[PDB]
C-alpha cells in the first residue's frame, strides 16, 4: 500500500505494458499525499487469474471493458471507480457477421452453424454474443476443433483467441459466423479491409458502456478517492495527453451515476447468466 499496482487482463503483456506505464507514471506522483510512493504493472492472462490477484492485493487498479469488469466484480475481487470513454465513445455493441455469399441472414439461422468467439474474458467477443444467444433460445455447444460440427438444431462455437482470428476464420470459410464489437469492425488490425469487403452484418446487440476503471476489494478509501480525483482531472491535463492516448485511447472518465450503475447491474445479471449456463 506504499505501491500502486496497475494492470489489465492481457494475452500479450509484451505489447500491453506500454499502454499502462505512461498513465501509471503520470498518476503515482500525484498520489504522494495518500501514501503512494511508487508504481508497478502486473497483468494477468484471464479474468480468473486477475480476480485472484485483486483479491490477494497484488493488483490495485485495472481498466477493462464492462463484461470483463463484471466478471471481476462477481468474483468478489473489485468494484467500479469511474466509467471510461475510449476512442470518443461511451458505448459499444456486438455485431454478428458472415461471408456475403453465406445463406445466413439473421441470428436465428445460426442453428446448424458455427460461431467464432474470442476468449472467456472478452465482452464483445464472448459474453455479449453468448448472452444474445441465450435470450433467443439458440443452443450453442462448445466445439472442440474446426473439424467438429454442431448438433442439428443447435449452433456451436469455437474459441479462436484473437479478434483477427475471428475475422480470418470466417473469411477463409473455416467457421460460419463471427462476433466482434462495432468498434472492432472499423479497426483495421482486427478486421482487415481485404476480409471486411467479403462480409455482411447479420445482427447487432443492444449497447453497453464501453469500459470502466475498477479498483480492488479493500483498497484504502483515501487512496481510492484520490485516484478518482487524479483520473477525473487527467483528461483535461495536457501533461496527461500522450499517456491517455497510449491507455487504450482513453478520451474521458466520469463518475458512476444512477444510469451507469443500473446498466452495469443489468450487464452483470447477463454475465452471471452466461456463466451459469456455459
Ligand atoms: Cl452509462
Amino acid at each position: 500500500s506504499s505501491v500502486l499496482v496497475l494492470g489489465r487482463i492481457s494475452d500479450d503483456p509484451a505489447s500491453h505494458y506500454e499502454q499502462l506505464k505512461p498513465l501509471l507514471d503520470y498518476v503515482v506522483p500525484r498520489m504522494r499525499e495518500v501514501g503512494i510512493r511508487r508504481g508497478e504493472i502486473l497483468m494477468a492472462p484471464d479474468a480468473r487469474q486477475m480476480s485472484s490477484y485483486l483479491r490477494r492485493g497484488r493488483v490495485d487498479w485495472v481498466s477493462e471493458t464492462t463484461g470483463a469488469a463484471m466478471l471481476l466484480e462477481q468474483r468478489g475481487s473489485a468494484h467500479p471507480l469511474l466509467m471510461t470513454e475510449r476512442g470518443g465513445l461511451r458505448d459499444f455493441h456486438t455485431l454478428f457477421f458472415v461471408r456475403r455469399d453465406s445463406p445466413i441472414h439473421s441470428l436465428s439461422q445460426l442453428r446448424g452453424h458455427t460461431l467464432a468467439l474470442q476468449n472467456a474474458s472478452s465482452t464483445s467477443g464472448y459474453l455479449l454474443p453468448m448472452l444474445e444467444l441465450l435470450r433467443n433460445g439458440i443452443a450453442c455447444d462448445v466445439l472442440l476443433s474446426a473439424d467438429d460440427t454442431p448438433a442439428r438444431g443447435s449452433a456451436g462455437y469455437l474459441m479462436v483467441g484473437s479478434k483477427l482470428n475471428v475475422a480470418a476464420f470466417v473469411h477463409k470459410h473455416l467457421i460460419d459466423v463471427g462476433a466482434l464489437s462495432n468498434v472492432d469492425w472499423d479497426d483495421e488490425r482486427h478486421m482487415p479491409p481485404v476480409f471486411k469487403r467479403d462480409f455482411r452484418i447479420v445482427h447487432r446487440t443492444a449497447p453497453v458502456p464501453r469500459a470502466v476503471e475498477m479498483v480492488r476489494t479493500g483498497m484504502d478509501p483515501a487512496v481510492e478517492q484520490r485516484l478518482r480525483v487524479v483520473l477525473l482531472q487527467a483528461a483535461s491535463d495536457p501533461k496527461a495527453g500522450p499517456a491517455l492516448k497510449r491507455f487504450f485511447d482513453t478520451t474521458g472518465f466520469r463518475p458512476l451515476d444512477p444510469t451507469s450503475r443500473r446498466r452495469l447491474q443489468e450487464l452483470s445479471a447477463g454475465v452471471q447468466r452466461v456463466r451459469d449456463h456455459v
